[PDB]
């Protein structure tokens, strides 16, 4: 803004000064990803969301109870990482819910992007993709992670897939024990993994794949094939491979597909460049709307209007949200209701193939 | 020659009536931006080192 | 498609994104050549198409079986390349029901392990069928322990179809598990079959080694002549060095003939199954046109395109009822089945 | 069949096998599912011409000729292209030996 000193005007001869602050007014840094649980526990008011930062402060709010264990999962399981801002909601009915939509719908206005519910009903599965397709169209973009029970088959796993074809869920398979800052070992299912892979995938950077990092546990209970994690990776269902050919012994995430069965477009079938494109489309959406409209269609608002653009574009480049794009594909075309923009980007993608070709080839030494 | 020293032809209207010539310009006032349309295309580029 | 965000549409003001992610689509390659087999087995549940991936899964899925063995062939044929996706089913007679399973298997070669004729006109008559819809195949067929020269033209004449060769040689091949196992035709048909499905897309298995231990009857020059001409495979025993080894004389079919490569050649056959194949001015921008003038005009605009970047002996144009038909020669790879070699003695003056 | 020495002998199809698993094992841990930064193509680069590097220094390779090291990143994947010259013991030596008669004089 701009704004005259004094704010009263004055009539009879004297001096005032007009003062613009643009030049010093901050900007929003990149968006910050916060992670979800809904969970049976002990403790808190129901039906309510509770912001956690600590395990002392959700130690206190909760108590034993698979929420608890949850949060310690998804601030455990990301030792390299800053631990982000978890929101978490104890659900009862003021007994067993029947249904959990009347539920999930408190946390849409909440500044939150993965969600997992900790329960292996398909039901809830159904539920919490209506509910993250419903505020993705609302143009809050989410995302769900499930998972199974404690032991299922490639049959069941390929049914659930079935059941559930759609962009913003994921499968996880495997179940395993976990080892516990309690000093405790435990048997979970596997949607307790979901869990630690949801805390990993909202600890990494904006559009950085799950795919390859590590997973820490105890033990799985089904160790997979090569044929079998093929298998299920062709299915769009995510995997833990027990890596056993290195002289240590280390569990992998082996790829962040989601359950989605067309892999045509990567934009739909992998986690990690579909959310790099929802939060580039957000953040242009709100930047652009609170910057320009209702402003004053003046000449040279087809200048500002590239200028912000490029700006926005150059500070993706530089926190690696986007590999790069051409300054001179934007574009702006004034008339006189409608600012019309055009812009090319090129994503980012995760490393998913190498390939080697290897020459022998001979040279003649002499002497 | 004016706007060499300093108008379409598209945009300048004449009628002649009764040894009067009425010559009317357009004129583009400011006006305020209602809406924002962004045209977003994903392109992919060949690396090489 | 173009996709709104957001997805409901808004009239009060407002900033919308339209994403274009056409530019990144992919995974349009071909399929693979995935082989398929058919016949005896312990074990398996009969009449189920199963994938396999390894050897180790066909030995806990099928057991004790020929279908087995037929798989181990499949595999030790082409060491030295992919050992790719097979497609097999025990079968417990009419064959077609059972072949129907099939149709929506995603796979280009077949081979029944058996070798009386009746199974052999099922095969032709359903790769006829599949291959006249959306989705092509071929199958390879061989005959029994020993067969003569003139059962094996009877058999080529009785089956003759532009999708199914017929393999005259048997012989032994040496199994993993040592043993010198004496096997009927059809078993190098599987042999061929798994070399073809490994080899590229429009690679040929002609000239390809064999790594078969013996072979029943050794044929000489006039009789692989005779086989070959007869549109039968043959396998020649080279023996013009010390490095003896068995090699295929050709990819014929049992249609043969001169006028027609793609029915003639196997390779050329595959490569149409598989090949892909790649601007408008309408004529209110001018007052008259003929076919002479579209065709200058044609070629004057890929003569500037191949400048940045066609004969025109080499486009042909029909006009009719208001539309032209324009219609260029393209050339297609093929693979070398004749090398003729002019060899010139000359003789020269040295000096010094 | 003698013909190709990566069958024919011991020593070479070893040190074939060691590098191919090396660069496989490696390749993998290093790189995938790591993001393609615009920079990726140079790293990888750099990345090979090390590793070839230590296998020279080790007497494992008997050289590579570091231009021929080619990197191309294309959207979900790269393709990696490089020569090397591999080591190969001695199993022949020819002597040609020629007598020449000089003239001395004092």
């Amino acid at each position: 803004a701009v704004e005259p000193f004094p704010r009263r005007p004055i009539t009879r001869p004297h001096a005032s000064i007009e003062v613009d602050t643009s030049g010093i007014g901050g900007s929003a840094g990149s968006s910050e990803k916060v992670f979800c649980l809904i969970g049976q526990a002990e403790g808190g008011e129901p039906n309510t969301v509770y912001e956690l930062r600590n395990y002392s402060q959700a130690k206190r709010l909760f108590r034993s109870g698979e929420l608890l264990d949850a949060i310690e999962l998804a601030w455990g399981s990301n030792p390299n990482y800053t631990a982000g801002r978890i929101l978490a909601m104890r659900i009862e009915d003021a007994e067993p819910p029947a249904t959990w939509a009347d539920k999930l719908d408190k946390f849409a206005h909440e500044g939150g992007y993965y969600i997992v519910p900790l329960s292996s009903k398909q039901s809830v599965h159904a539920e919490v993709a209506s509910f993250v397709k419903e505020r993705s169209d609302a143009g809050e973009p989410m995302r769900a992670i499930v998972g199974g029970g404690f032991n299922e088959s490639k049959e069941q796993l390929f049914g659930r897939q079935a059941s559930l074809s759609n962009p913003r869920v994921s499968l996880v398979a495997n179940s395993g024990t976990f080892v516990m800052d309690d000093g405790r070992k435990n048997h979970v299912p596997a949607y307790m993994v979901a869990v630690a892979l949801g805390g990993l995938a909202s600890g990494l950077e904006i559009g950085e794949s799950i795919t390859f990092k590590p997973l820490r546990v105890s033990s799985l209970d089904q160790i997979y094939e090569s044929i079998d994690l093929d298998e299920l990776n062709e299915n769009g269902i995510i995997s833990i491979e027990f890596v056993r050919n290195r002289t240590n012994t280390f569990f992998r995430i082996v790829d962040d597909v989601t359950t989605f069965n067309d892999k045509s477009d990567p934009v739909k079938a992998e986690m990690a460049v579909g959310e790099a494109n929802d939060f580039l489309v957000s953040e242009l959406k709100v930047q652009l709307e609170d910057q320009f409209i209702g402003t004053r269609t003046i000449n040279t608002s087809a200048s500002i209007i590239k200028d912000f653009i490029q700006s926005y574009l150059g500070r993706k480049k530089r926190d690696n949200e986007i590999q790069d794009f051409p300054a001179e594909d934007v574009q702006v075309i004034v008339e006189g209701n409608e600012a019309r923009i055009s812009m090319t980007v090129y994503p980012i993608r995760s490393f998913k193939k190498i390939s080697v070709s290897l020459v022998y080839k001979q040279q003649t030494l002499q002497a």
